[PDB]
């Protein structure tokens, strides 16, 4: 593990670099108007946004320096430069979307745009287009790879709204991939897991440096730049490491949160501006958020999904009648608000930690399935 040693050293220098640079560039983001208030806090102070650009930049420089060490044969090098191009492009287009706030339709095209070098590397390095249930997907396999980048970013991005969640969930996911890579390094696929480690170790330590400042009480915000960055690094290693299926199982709390959010996101059930919990100033803890709307304006499909989700004991429905008419106060559909439905009001630092623990539980479940640990 001669290049893995060098990779671990540069990753630790990168942790120190992220911890040091994030407060150094604070002034620049504030002056750039790249800052906002922490909605779940009584404090009206502006906190710098998109700090995922600094940890993402540190990540790139770390790996740019690392590039000659695995070699010091081009088939594994093409994937290394190719994966770095896809990730770099994503950190770029991610930060551009943060700064410019592009339309949701253009936002979904950005990950497929940046994932193109991985698809081309998989094409030139003759990647297995076949899948095991034995079915050759061919063109539909490249559509999967293209949509994998789009998924991971938005899956992380829609499971957010509380300090240290986005960086924290990514640390559990990247640490799970590190553990999995190490176990599978000993035999069989050594090349596919040594490659994945080369990106996961620097991703873990740069994110650690970011979480140092994002963790409760949030000093900085990670921004959509970090979600874009994280999403592509995970899609990158999963695609070129061929463990995309195993990797998507580490995305279990995200897969649930996405599908539970889907009726609100698609506006089948009314969706407000912010579906984040409401902080009770007297309590100090975070309480559930609600989406009240007219019952007559609601669609037949929307009335069905909301009634099935109520019968499944997932959504709290509160009926009311005013002078304007009859309105339905539906619970905001997200894993954060569902945890407050089940466990009552929870403080922000404990609520994130609980979702991080939930992320650990799912990873243990994945590992137990894959290595026979149920008994």
């Amino acid at each position: 593990p001669m290049p893995l040693l060098i990779n671990l050293i540069v990753s630790l220098l990168g942790f120190v670099a992220t911890v040091t640079l994030i407060p150094a560039f604070r002034g620049h983001f504030i002056a750039a108007r790249l800052c906002g208030q922490d909605l779940n806090k009584t404090s009206r102070q502006q906190i710098p946004e998109s700090q995922g650009v600094i940890s993402g930049a540190v990540f790139l420089i770390i790996l740019f320096c690392f590039i000659p060490f695995p070699f010091l044969p081009h088939h594994e090098f093409v994937a290394l430069i190719g994966a770095l191009l896809a990730i770099c492009c994503m950190i770029f287009l991610g930060f551009a979307d943060d700064v410019l706030n592009l339309r949701w339709r253009h936002k979904l095209l950005l990950p497929t745009a940046a994932s193109l070098p991985l698809l081309m590397v998989y094409f030139t390095n003759f990647g297995n287009t076949t899948i095991v249930v034995h079915l050759d997907l061919g063109i539909l396999y490249y559509v999967y790879m293209g949509l994998l980048a789009v998924f991971c970013t938005n899956a992380i991005n829609i499971l957010a709204g509380i300090n240290g969640l986005e960086a924290g969930q990514s640390l559990v996911i990247s640490a799970s991939i590190i553990v999995f890579n190490l176990v599978e390094l000993e035999g069989d696929c050594r090349d596919d897991h040594v490659f994945s480690l080369y990106f996961m170790i620097p991703f873990f330590f740069t994110t650690l440096g970011l979480l140092y400042h994002n963790w409760y009480p949030s000093r900085v915000f990670v921004g959509d730049t970090f979600c874009y960055f994280a999403g592509m690094t995970f899609a990158g290693v999963g695609i070129l490491g061929h463990f995309s299926k195993t990797m998507l199982l580490f995305f279990m709390p995200q897969v649930f949160n996405f599908l539970y959010s889907l009726p609100q996101l698609l506006h089948i059930i009314p969706c407000p501006r912010h579906r984040i919990p409401r902080l009770n100033i007297k309590t100090g803890k975070l309480e559930m958020s609600y989406s009240k709307f007219k019952t007559k304006s609601l669609s037949f499909l929307g009335t069905f999904i909301l009634k099935v989700a109520e019968s499944l004991q997932l959504v709290t429905v509160h009926q009311s009648e005013t002078e304007d008419g009859e309105f339905t106060e539906c619970n905001n559909m997200t894993l954060i608000n569902l945890l407050l439905k089940v466990l009552g009001p929870i403080h922000e630092r404990n609520l994130t930690l609980l979702l991080l623990l939930l992320q650990i539980l799912g990873s243990a479940i994945t590992f137990s399935i894959r290595y026979q640990l149920v008994r």
